């Protein structure tokens, strides 16, 4: 699903739209042939894309392929929510650096669910009696967690960063 | 602080019944001598009083002294909060009978403080660990206790009546 639309700048500046959607890994000879570039692979720009991160018009094919490599080295669980993760981590460099400091709470839809997980099935505050359970303010604990950490809500659950 | 005005119903002086104020314990002989009752101590009634409870015109010296004994024997904090207790108990007699079923939470100002004590100090809901204590809804528990139990708020604390 990762793809970019690379246009010929020598034709676009004049008015004529000559480009194409390319998937990864982007091979230079294919681009050269498809949008009519020269031996130097000269004057192309990125005029549209479908990626989990921002890109400039003047971002090189080499930059793109490199980011694709880094994304591929990541575990599949992180790749499927990469866009959300790159909101906290501001770069793939950083995400990969701390990749193992991430916890995927798969069946949690909010901080209440995360609070109830740590208390009940983790024993984060020691064993809880039966009679006391209806008086534990999980909403309050989930709040104290969210304020004192980073929790990212997504379609594959809540991602917590240590 | 505690006294009653006892009138001789049969002895007048200057168009007004003979009477006097008496402090506790009300000495029978003193009364007889002061307001001039007969040898059988008859013909008297209580026409005024300064007591922390209600009492009738036809209440006997014996009953009064018995009420004084009962009040004096109560714990101090119950003594100073009689008016509040007698909105629950029907009489000093009944309060005295049930005095050992009254729990005096002297250190508690409201039901939160009472809930806090039962959970932390008593273990009424089992072992509450250190870190967990900071996230227990004590207002909720105190409200549940108040809705189903009997707790009276007073200036000398919360009194709880238990079966």
């Amino acid at each position: 699903d990762m793809q970019v639309y690379i246009a010929n700048l020598g034709k676009y500046n004049e008015g004529e739209l000559v480009g194409a959607w390319f998937t990864f890994p982007i091979d230079f000879e294919e681009v050269k042939e498809k949008i009519g570039l020269n031996d130097e692979y000269e004057e192309y720009a990125i005029h549209d894309y479908e990626l989990p991160f921002t890109v400039d018009e003047y971002t090189s094919i080499g930059e793109l392929n490199r980011l694709w490599e880094m994304v591929s080295e990541l575990p599949e669980e992180l790749q499927s929510e990469l866009s959300a993760l790159l909101t906290h981590f501001s770069s793939i460099e950083e995400l990969s650096e701390h990749q193992e400091d991430i916890i995927i709470h798969s069946d949690c839809d909010d901080m209440y669910d995360v609070a109830r997980y740590y208390i009940e099935e983790t024993g984060a505050l020691g064993e809880v009696p039966a009679s006391l359970q209806n008086y534990i303010d999980y909403q309050a604990y989930g709040r104290d967690l969210d304020l004192s950490g980073t929790f990212i809500s997504t379609n594959h659950g809540i991602f917590e960063i240590v």
